[PDB]
């Protein structure tokens, strides 16, 4: 019965193969047939492209050996190798050229979900070409989804020779019996065989598939789209910054390019933005995944003051000048939003572009006030619940599980009775004791946020929404701009009270403003559509954001 | 008696003002003297500059209404502006033209080390334009190095109304008589003069200065070369990664641009790399200084095979798999600039560059051992010292203070008689109780690594040298391979182990190999020279690092 699943990089994980590309070459240069691949090949376990791919010399030492044996090659076929030719050129473009096999990557995740130890085993070199970092880029991707990534150039054994073998089963403490080892070179499927391991010669990714899926006897085509991938809390990079003396800001980053600032709402988490975070990094970013203030491993200080939007705006300058960047990208949900618009606002030399889920640009009115307003849409009646310190506190700390099961939820699963909190005395009053799990979360996933608000609670939290009067007088002084730096604004058809027509007036004060919308999601976008978020934002930060 | 000093940003911290541009750009478009300036203060408290200045407006909403006075001048003056004129043009330029005033700056920081609280006042606006990220990086290397920024958009005042001198003053919590105050613009004196503070006309800088000095009785003209900025640990982006589940990474961050792994040697800190950190993140870079296994923050366990070489490199690739970085340049000292040969060696993938302090690329001697090679050296005796499990860890771990304040020495007030240290039974032998503080160091610098070593002391970091076998073995692997990534040697004249006739081999092995080399400079290379050390950094880090 097997338990584990190996495969190969070139032709497997990656396509097109780079041997492939050898005979595209002596096609499309019309020189004798094979003599690349015979060249590439030459003095086999003694050759030049076995001592490259154990680890001897690196890619860049190997390039003048090939050269040499291609001249030898065309010197007794009685031809002549063109005059522009070069190997480098020709490597160059082929290693660019491949891509992942998201199908085959997709099937080695789904074994891996369903319990599988996963390993990459692959006959590769050193290299050390100008050009490295293209696939330096292809190993990271890939090498996250598995358990084990075996490379022939740091082990010194190259396949098909039996050490490697030997090596493998050794690495996944597995007999032979329970291994699945899928290759494209049938010499290298030969020791895998004898040794006693279940073997697939891949040709086309559908068959190799369908013998995949015929031996484990789990379903890896035709498979419902796959969510995309999420972060383990424990393997992220954590940051922290202290912004003033009682004030320290947490973050998770991953990434290289420019810096983008994420931005949760109430009551969440810098894992919030779970399924964003590996995208936007493999997007060419560098994410910078928040705990606001009051929330995780943030500081949570207790005073009212210390959430007013001027503060906390103020505060994520701070952050900016003791982390040394000029800019950050905002993007922000919920009370997240709100403070991206206001850092738009307040600070557009610090923002290079703006970006907001569910929550519109909502300017003061000065005639009005934001207390008479919450009070003229019943919607927003859960705010004046919130105002009273204690209240809000006491239910929503009473029982956590029961908290974040009734409020991470789809727009169709939902409990909450919104019209009506105050009079009903309560969030939860028609909510049962233990709800359901949402099919947006896990049961890990709630325990995640759990864990997170045994430390401070909902204090620092509901503050966020005790700052009416505070906020409306900062908002008044922006009565006279616009936001004219690059914006997005992405609704949510079924948020009830981030309803899309509340931002139907935004091109008034962002003429520029870009816009997206998500069809059947709720209020917890990133989770609902995590999808359709990545696709919106990648998009979005690719054009406006550089 | 002064205890403030204000200084003003246009004229004064930074050259050429930006009112001087509308001179020159009369005179060069052969325009009515005067005209620019008259439509720019058109209205003056009333007029479009006054709602710019106080956050009424943008920097984008405001062009329009300066490009409407200046047609309305011109029709007063019965002249005709040209035909490409465009005002987005004119103070693009005259923005980016404008640089820090580097003698201005050097006092202000003068005036902050004896004990001035310092600020910058200015009128200034919100910029938005699409190159706001320019005057963003300036006022960002500008404000960390003072007590206070005061601008004019973001508290709604104006100079030169008296309320946002009240507003300055209480601010710095000081009397006018306590205050001196500089700015260009008389007509902005005036009122700081009328409360009774020390004001300077800042026409030239020299006679700026002279007046500056001579009204603070402190030396700042004519002053010794400054050290580069250094960083303060609690003012820090602190990164932590779990590389395996025993072993956490701590990292210092600051910067955007491509990624700059610093590795210190023994018995160092990420605070080793202090005056290097600030100058590579201003230069362009991302900076991740790292407390190396075995030290600060980061875990020490106690197995000896934990700091070999294969192990140590092999969890550096884990870091950048988990911060989610193709590559980093690495620069490394002492053991650190061992490591990062080895990083270039068997990871050039990874490594984007690969950079030196006094530490030579030591290939393996497949014939000889490191043990041997050792012995038949004098001055590596103290290696031979370092072998025993206890012993070395007893006489460092005896008195932090002495340890730190013995070592941390420049070549001329070392009190370390290297030659014998296991016949004599110790590197402190004929080192005083209390030796002096040298003056590369300070006291508080002494103690902050006094601080750090009393968490794991000397057993992890004395592992370091405890794998010659081991990291042998695993080095000769490599004994056919060359280093052909961008690699740069730095030699220091006076280190009296690490050689610069040590390094003379390296273009063997390294053929494209750069060279920096500092006289007068022992082994805390960092420290000793970080003026010449940050210039040869920048200088290859630009031309080979991207
Ligand atoms: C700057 C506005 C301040 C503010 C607005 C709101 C609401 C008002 C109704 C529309 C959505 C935002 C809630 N809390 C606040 O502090
Ligand atoms: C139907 C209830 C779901 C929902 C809740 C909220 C609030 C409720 C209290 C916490 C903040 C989100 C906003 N929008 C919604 O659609
Ligand atoms: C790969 C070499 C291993 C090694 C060398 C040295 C020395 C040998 C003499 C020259 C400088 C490095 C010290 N410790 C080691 O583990
Ligand atoms: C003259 C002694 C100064 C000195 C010490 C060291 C060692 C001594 C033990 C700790 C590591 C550095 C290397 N090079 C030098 O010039």
């Amino acid at each position: 019965t097997l338990r584990a699943a190996v495969f190969d990089l070139d032709g497997v994980l990656a396509l097109p193969a780079v041997f492939g590309v050898l005979g595209r070459t002596e096609e499309a240069l019309a020189l004798p047939r094979g003599l690349l691949n015979d060249a590439f090949q030459k003095g086999g376990p003694e050759g030049a492209t076995t001592r490259l791919m154990k680890g001897e010399i690196t890619l860049s030492q190997w390039i003048p050996l090939m050269e040499e044996n291609c001249r030898k090659c065309s010197e007794t076929a009685k031809v002549c190798l063109p005059k522009n030719f070069s190997i480098k050129e020709i490597f160059d473009k082929a290693i660019s050229a491949r891509k992942i096999n998201r199908p085959m990557l997709q099937a080695a995740l789904m074994l891996r979900k369903k319990g599988f130890t996963t390993a990459i085993l692959t006959n590769t070199w050193l290299d050390d070409r100008a050009e490295r970092d293209g696939l330096a880029q292809l190993m990271c991707e890939l090498k996250m989804h598995f358990d084990f990534l075996i490379e022939s150039c740091q082990v010194g054994m190259v396949k098909p020779e039996p050490q490697i073998y030997k090596f493998l089963l050794d690495t996944l403490k597995a007999s032979p019996s329970e291994v699945v080892f899928l290759d494209d070179i049938g010499a290298n499927l030969k020791p895998a065989r004898d040794l006693g391991m279940v073997t697939i010669l891949v040709q086309d990714t559908d068959t190799a598939l369908k013998e995949l899926e015929k031996v484990t006897g789990i379903q890896l085509l035709n498979t419902p789209a796959p969510l995309p991938t999420s972060c383990n809390p424990s393997d992220m990079s954590h940051g922290y910054v202290t912004v003033k003396p009682r004030v320290r800001l947490h973050f998770v980053e991953l990434g290289s390019g420019p810096a983008v600032c994420l931005c949760h709402g109430f009551p969440e988490s810098w894992y919030s933005w779970r399924y964003q975070i590996p995208a936007l990094a493999q997007a060419g970013y560098r994410v910078l995944a928040m705990d606001m203030k009051g929330y995780g491993e943030s500081s949570a200080p207790p005073e009212i003051e210390e959430y007013c939007m001027e503060v906390l705006c103020k505060e994520m300058v701070t952050f900016l000048d003791k982390l040394g960047l000029s800019q950050a990208v905002f993007i922000g949900h919920d009370w997240g939003g709100m403070l991206v618009w206001y850092m738009a606002l307040f600070y557009p030399e610090r923002v290079r572009a703006v970006a907001s889920l569910n929550t519109p640009f909502i300017p003061a009115n000065p005639n009005m006030s934001p207390l008479e307003s919450i009070k003229a849409n019943p919607v927003f009646d859960y705010q004046l619940y919130f105002q009273e310190p204690g209240v809000a506190e006491a239910e929503l700390e009473q029982n956590l599980s029961r908290t974040f099961k009734s409020l991470f939820r789809a727009s169709d699963e939902s409990v909450l009775s919104m019209h009506k909190v105050c009079e009903a005395g309560g969030l939860f009053v028609n909510s049962p004791e233990e709800p359901s799990l949402s099919r947006m979360v896990t049961e890990e996933e709630i325990q995640f946020y759990v864990q997170q608000f045994k430390k401070s609670g909902f204090r620092g939290p509901l503050n966020w929404y005790r700052n009416m009067e505070r906020n409306w007088k900062w908002a008044c002084k922006s009565l006279g701009r616009k936001i004219l730096i690059p914006a997005l604004m992405v609704t949510a058809e079924k948020d009830f009270v981030l309803v899309p027509q509340m931002s139907q007036h935004m091109e008034d004060w962002i003429p520029h403003l870009k816009r997206g919308h998500i069809e059947d999601c709720g209020h917890w976008t990133q989770m609902d559509k995590p999808t359709e978020v990545n696709q919106i934002l990648i998009k979005w930060l690719d054009s406006d954001a550089r």
